[PDB]
Order: structure tokens, then C-alpha cells, then sequence
């Protein structure tokens, strides 16, 4: 719950910061992704790297109790109630020769269970397909490939990689007779047909405003055995641009939401839809005050390596999610936000903005 909060907190403001800069386009993001990745790299660094990254994040990972409760965590979602539905990977690749700290691997794996990846970057196209294949075998070959990493070159020597992959079965499945074609609205004025999935049910449904007053429509979708759920938001009018939404999204709200839903009888009528996002991390965490860690003088990663100077010059996520089938009504004809959250710690795992299915 704490630690799930503060995840949750953290990723939700960098998947702002993604979507503030992505307008009118399809993003797909973790929160609880960044901050897993983020709270590793915070082990590797010092000085003002370090107070950057903790002010941030909200928290520091050395702290008594927080390095068990994010094991407990990552543990809580890869329980037997995942059908191979999600599948998530943490790396840091590190040049090979690289003299490292005493101490510095032993005390990761003590806290994250895992060791940081060590790569010779000077063999450029080997290093490319490691990343890759580390990639591919840890989400189960869903995602095979990075194209970030068509940037790293032999003077890399610090690669921040996180990889997430989502399909999962609804408690409730769409009837597949039930899915036809539809006009969505896109926020440009434009009009395109596509699959629309259909569901007569009792739906957990809220409304909420906007702090300008526009009504915004909240329901909320369960995955089998109640673990998880996803969350459905958008505008009641078709003029309210999504960002009035985006720009007020937070942990908090989305619990908020979840507290105030009752079960209503409703046509829910929603667009399939299959996204995939490769986002550079260093813009949104500059914006988020993590400048120094990307500066060649600047960064601070002397608890990694106090001999040659260290940056990171690639912080990549990369992001798979699928959804697709397995009264008054509710048409999901205008772009939209879906949040994946983890009901029993309350972790948000996935969020994105579908703007065209």
C-alpha cells in the first residue's frame, strides 16, 4: 500500500509529463514501471544525482522496510492469479571493464534480488542485441525489440531499460457477436470507423467534474478474480479536450474514483484496441527536476563506480497492452484514458490516452 502509493504517485506524474507532450497522439505507459527501474538507479548514485532523483520519487530506497516492501510488492503481481496476462522487466546495462565499487553488487542484490547487467558497449551490434533478447526473454516474447537502442554507440556505458506487456481476460467477456463497427470522434474534428466492442451489464460507473465543471464519465471493468480492473475516463462532451482530464490525474484521484462507484445497469459500448509505446524517459524526468543523471559532468553515480565518469545515455520503457473481448448506454466514441490498477495494493500499473484505436 505505501510504497504502491508512492509508485504510483511518481509514474503517474511522469506519464503526464508524457502525455503533455504527446497531445493528439496514442500513448501507453506504466507508472509503476518508471518507478521500479527509478528506485533501482537510485542505488547507483550520489551527491545532487541522488537528491534529485529521491525529491522526486518522494522517497529514498536505503530507507528501513522500503526495498522489502517493493519486493513484497513486485511479488503481489506476479502471483498465481496472472494467466500470463502481465509480463514486466527492470534492467541496467553497465559497461563491462567498468571498475565498479566494492560493495556496489552484492548490496543490489540484497535489496533488489537481481544484479546490474554487465554489457561491452564497444561491440556495438552485440550489445543492441543483448538488450533486445533481455527484452524478448523476460516478457515471455512479447516484446522482442527496442529501437531507442539504435542510438547506443561504443562511448555508452550506463542503458536504464523497462519493458511491460498487458492482455488480460475481463470477469465478464464482450460478447463477440456484439462487436461491430463505429464512428470515433477524433479531437481534430475527424470521424473513422472502427471495432466497438459491446457490453449490456451492471458496471461499477461515476461521474466526477473537472475543476471548470465539465462532467467526465469514470467505469470501471473487473479482470478475472477481482485482482485487477481497468478504469475507463473520458469527457461527457465531445468539445472537452482529454488533457482537461490528463492535467489533474493522480494516484489519489484515481482511489477516489473507485471509492465513489456504484453498480448501474448500462450499454457500455467500447473500441478495441492494441497499443504500443516506446517512450526516451530523459525529457519527462528532466521536467520532473533529474537533470544532472543525463549530464556527462554533472551526474553523480559514484556509489556505482568512483573511477571513470558516468551518465545515462539511454533511458528507455516500452509498453504492449491489448484490450480486445476476452438501458441507459455509454459510447466511447471520443478519445479516452484507461488506467490497470492493482485493486489490493492500489498500484497503478498501466495508463494511457487513446486518441485514435
Amino acid at each position: 500500500s505505501y510504497v504502491a502509493h508512492l509508485a504510483s504517485d511518481f509514474g503517474v506524474r511522469v506519464f503526464q509529463q508524457v502525455a503533455q507532450a504527446s497531445k493528439d497522439r496514442n500513448v501507453v505507459f506504466s507508472p509503476y514501471g518508471v518507478a521500479s527501474v527509478l528506485a533501482m538507479l537510485q542505488l547507483t548514485t550520489g551527491g545532487e544525482t541522488q537528491q534529485q532523483i529521491q525529491a522526486a520519487m518522494g522517497f529514498k530506497i536505503d530507507d528501513k522496510g522500503m526495498a522489502p516492501a517493493l519486493r513484497h510488492l513486485y511479488k503481489e503481481l506476479m502471483g498465481p492469479w496472472n494467466k500470463d496476462e502481465i509480463s514486466t522487466t527492470d534492467a541496467i546495462f553497465v559497461q563491462r571493464d567498468l571498475k565498479l565499487v566494492q560493495g556496489f553488487m552484492p548490496h543490489f542484490f540484497r535489496l533488489f534480488r537481481s544484479t546490474v547487467k554487465q554489457v561491452d558497449f564497444s561491440e556495438v551490434e552485440r550489445a543492441r542485441f543483448i538488450i533486445n533478447d533481455w527484452v524478448k526473454t523476460h516478457t515471455k516474447g512479447m516484446i522482442s525489440h527496442l529501437l531507442g537502442t539504435g542510438a547506443v554507440d561504443q562511448l555508452t556505458r550506463l542503458v536504464l531499460v523497462n519493458a511491460l506487456y498487458f492482455n488480460g481476460q475481463w470477469k465478464t467477456p464482450f460478447p463477440d457477436s456484439s462487436t461491430h463497427r463505429r464512428l470515433f470522434h477524433k479531437s481534430d474534428g475527424s470521424t473513422v470507423s472502427v471495432p466497438m466492442m459491446a457490453q449490456t451489464n451492471k458496471f461499477n460507473y461515476t461521474e466526477f467534474t473537472t475543476p471548470d465543471g465539465h462532467y467526465y464519465d469514470i467505469l470501471e471493468l473487473p479482470y478475472h478474480g477481482d485482482t485487477l480492473s481497468m478504469f475507463i475516463a473520458a469527457p461527457y462532451e465531445k468539445e472537452v479536450p482529454l488533457s482537461a482530464l490528463t492535467n489533474i490525474l493522480s494516484a489519489q484521484l484515481i482511489s477516489h474514483w473507485k471509492g465513489n462507484m456504484t453498480r448501474l445497469p448500462r450499454l457500455l459500448v467500447l473500441p478495441k484496441f492494441s497499443l504500443e509505446t516506446e517512450v526516451d524517459l530523459r525529457k519527462p524526468l528532466e521536467n520532473l527536476g533529474m537533470t544532472d543523471m543525463f549530464r556527462q559532468f554533472q551526474a553523480d553515480f559514484t556509489s556505482l563506480s568512483d573511477q571513470e565518469p558516468l551518465h545515462v545515455a539511454l533511458a528507455l520503457q516500452k509498453v504492449k497492452i491489448e484490450v480486445n473481448e476476452s438501458p441507459e448506454e455509454i459510447i466511447i466514441d471520443r478519445p479516452f484514458l484507461f488506467v490497470v490498477r492493482h485493486n489490493p495494493t492500489g498500484t497503478v500499473l498501466f495508463m494511457g490516452q487513446v486518441m485514435e484505436p
